[PDB]
């Protein structure tokens, strides 16, 4: 029932659960990453990001964020290490961002909230495509990676340039050549946990890799993402803000960090 849904009074996060049970279940995200209760286990592995062979090919409005696409037919752009047993490999990256620069990531830590959040998404190769990935209990890693308001991220601003020509719901542009490298922060120290999908259909389904280092994103480029609108072409205007899902019961569940 994936339209219907969306991030308002009447159809965002606390009606989804009539359309997708499953928002109640076992291991819901996003959490609350609770860095004292979170536990060092020596036992994680760096994380590999390997993605000098990423090909981005399109960005696209979905009406509730922006996805910017990679091709995912052969073995290039992988995430593995870290908690993973296997390789995960990237189809897709959107954000999570506020009205304010006070709310917008979708995690928190010791309930701070950062201005947005950027989701690197990853299936696992032995599922042999994301369809099929999303049905399993490991099919997908999400490596989530905050942002803060403060000096611009100069590999940032070739998505933000482009998103006036994505401004409303069904648009497209070419997106070619863009380096997901230069998103990432200088440290690859993280905290994970078994989660969920944190859109419908709520899948519970993700390995959550979670960096500590946000990376710093100017006003200037938060301020486009928040241009954006969640209506088509010809309606009217709803700006693309608060795209976050608040945190979920941790339930029967353990944060585990890579560091300290
Ligand atoms: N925010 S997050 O990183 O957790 C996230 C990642 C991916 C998606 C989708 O692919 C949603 N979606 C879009 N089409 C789908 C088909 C099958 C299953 C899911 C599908 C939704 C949320
Ligand atoms: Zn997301």
């Amino acid at each position: 029932m994936s339209h219907h849904w969306g991030y308002g009074k009447h159809n965002g996060p606390e009606h989804w659960h009539k359309d997708f049970p499953i928002a109640k279940g076992e291991r819901q995200s996003p959490v609350d990453i609770d860095t004292h209760t979170a536990k060092y286990d020596p036992s994680l592995k760096p994380l590999s990001v390997s993605y000098d062979q990423a090909t981005s090919l399109r960005i696209l409005n979905n009406g509730h964020a922006f996805n910017v696409e990679f091709d995912d037919s052969q073995d290039k752009a992988v995430l593995k290490g870290g908690p993973l047993d296997g390789t995960y490999r990237l189809i897709q990256f959107h954000f999570h961002w506020g009205s304010l620069d006070g709310q917008g990531s979708e995690h928190t830590v010791d309930k701070k909230k950062y201005a947005a959040e950027l989701h690197l998404v990853h299936w696992n190769t032995k599922y042999g495509d994301f369809g099929k990935a999303v049905q399993q209990p490991d099919g997908l890693a999400v490596l989530g990676i905050f942002l803060k308001v403060g000096s611009a991220k100069p590999g940032l601003q070739k998505v933000v340039d482009v998103l006036d020509s994505i401004k409303t719901k069904g648009k497209s542009a070419d997106f070619t050549n863009f380096d997901p490298r230069g998103l990432l922060p200088e440290s690859l120290d993280y905290w994970t946990y078994p989660g969920s999908l944190t859109t419908p259909p709520l899948l519970e389904c993700v390995t959550w890799i979670v960096l500590k280092e946000p990376i710093s994103v100017s006003s200037e480029q938060v301020l486009k993402f928040r241009k954006l609108n969640f209506n088509g072409e010809g309606e009217p205007e709803e700006l693309m803000v608060d795209n976050w899902r608040p945190a979920q019961p941790l339930k029967n569940r353990q944060i585990k960090a890579s560091f300290k």
